[PDB]
């Protein structure tokens, strides 16, 4: 495949990044944790760089057409993603032709700012059945795999709750409104505009 794991060091500067962006970016969802999860916190497991010199060079090239298209802007930002497709993803990369048809913004692949809403993803849309073992949304026993992604938006529409961008974009950023979204998501159409940087174990944390 030529994906390589680097196990971070909790005492690394890089791993500790990861982890607080990761913690600091939970929030209480409107669900009261019905899709992801009851947890204000993480068990962080494992923080391991995914190195794939392929699907390093297929973001870059992508990066630079975006870039030339938005005013040698890429709008690279660094996103979580959840789905059931973690481990084919490492190795494989992105993949839109697996995007859900039915979704807020159609056939795209969805990230977040927010680790707990992408955590609601992990087991499948609306959390789907659960943990495999325990059927479960809100399983403290099963480690789950968030990813923590290069995503190149460029020119991102902004749209409330679609095939392709909308024509002269390269991204959709979702809203909050009083009768959609409640969080910031982000879409894009082409699985070259995200580069998997960091595959993340670990587990919801049962609240005291
Ligand atoms: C109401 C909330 O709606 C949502 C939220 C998230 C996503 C989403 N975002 N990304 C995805 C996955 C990641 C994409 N898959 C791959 O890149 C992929 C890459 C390589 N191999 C694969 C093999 C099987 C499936 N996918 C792959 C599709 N998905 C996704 C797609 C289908 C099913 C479940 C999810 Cl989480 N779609 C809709
Ligand atoms: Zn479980």
């Amino acid at each position: 495949s030529g994906t390589i794991l680097i196990d971070l060091s909790p005492d690394d500067k890089e791993f500790q990044s990861v982890e607080e962006e990761m913690q600091s970016t939970v929030r209480e969802h409107r669900d009261g944790g019905h899709a992801g999860g009851i947890f204000n916190r993480y068990n962080i497991l494992k923080i391991q760089k995914v190195c794939n010199k392929k699907l390093w060079e297929r973001y870059t090239h992508r990066r630079k057409e975006v870039s030339e298209e938005n005013h040698n802007h890429a709008n690279e930002r660094m996103l979580f993603h959840g789905s059931p497709f973690v481990n084919a993803i490492i190795h494989k990369g992105f993949d839109e032709r697996h995007a859900y048809i039915g979704g807020m913004f159609g056939a795209g692949i969805y990230f977040a700012e927010n680790s707990s809403k992408s955590n609601q993803y992990v087991y499948g849309i609306g959390g789907g059945t659960g943990c495999p073992v325990h059927k479960d949304r809100s399983c403290y026993i099963c480690h789950r795999q968030l990813l923590f992604c290069r995503v190149t938006l460029g020119k991102s529409f902004l749209q409330f709750s679609m095939a392709h961008s909308p024509p002269g974009h390269h991204s959709v950023t979702g809203r909050p409104s009083v009768n959609g979204l409640a969080l910031a998501e982000y879409v894009i159409y082409r699985g070259e505009q995200a580069y998997p940087e960091y595959l993340i174990t670990y587990q919801i944390m049962r609240p005291e």
